[PDB]
């Protein structure tokens, strides 16, 4: 089974190299490319050049792709359209770039413990225990650290204070693992419309394959009519298939 990292990026803050030299982008770019086969790199049209200028150090026989926006389109389609640029039985690593985790050891037993539940057939995502309830971020309901009874996303600033009290509580890191086909299967069920919708947009896919990295894009004008929603919206608030692992390795946003 093949496993690839799908690197949600889409002058924005990620790409500023501040720590150590380094930026958010490149960190999550070296931490994951390790565990993997191929990264497929998601970024707006606008920076291609500057992704793709800081991790110039970091293809060292990597297979890269990227997949360039136009618009965005938001995480729910950004996710699915690199689900059908995908074989259905390869695995996907889900990870946004504006993160920072330094336990590197923690991060990668995580990783083994997701892959292993997404062959199972799940939907994986990550738990991060709460400090500070801030109502922008996911909730998941898990009191046993593994299965979840829900999935609350941005709920009211009396909800956020009540799931603090109650324990059991953490919050949704934002990355996923998960197969393809199984997600685009999960996505049938619960989000047809918005399946339909990157099934249709995929259609009018191109290639660039000059600046020597082989690229793919959508026209503005397939991702105009795509209904802009989040994957936690659109899937995560419906699926019977959703496990969590804890996220303990100085997660931060």
């Amino acid at each position: 089974l093949k496993i690839k990292n799908i690197l949600l990026s889409g002058y924005p803050k990620q790409f500023l190299k501040l720590f150590d030299h380094k930026s958010l982008f490149e960190l999550s770019f070296k931490r994951n490319a390790s565990l993997v086969d191929e990264t497929l790199i998601v970024c707006n049209e606008k920076h291609y050049f500057l992704a793709l200028e800081e991790i110039k150090n970091e293809i060292k026989n990597k297979s890269v792709g990227f997949l360039l926006e136009s618009l965005s389109k938001n995480t729910a389609n950004a996710i699915a359209l690199s689900a059908l640029m995908s074989d259905k039985e390869d695995l996907l690593i889900v990870t946004p770039s504006d993160h920072l985790i330094k336990d590197l050891q923690a991060y990668e037993n995580a990783i083994k413990k997701a892959i292993d539940l997404a062959q199972k057939g799940f939907l994986v995502t990550f738990g991060v225990s709460i400090d500070k309830p801030n109502t922008e971020f996911g909730y998941i309901e898990s009191p046993n650290g593994l299965d979840v009874k829900r999935f609350i996303e941005k709920p009211s600033l009396d909800k956020a204070i009540e799931f603090q009290k109650s324990g059991g509580f953490y919050f949704n890191s934002g990355m996923f693992v998960f197969q393809a086909g199984v997600f685009l299967d999960e996505l049938k069920k619960h989000a047809p419309t918005i399946l339909k919708g990157c099934e249709r947009a995929f259609e009018s896919l191109e290639n660039a394959y000059f600046f020597e990295k082989k690229i793919a894009r959508l026209s503005e004008k397939s991702m105009q009519d795509l209904e802009d929603m989040s994957i936690d919206i659109a899937l995560m608030q419906q699926s019977h298939k959703i496990k969590m692992v804890e996220l303990n390795a100085k997660w931060s946003d």
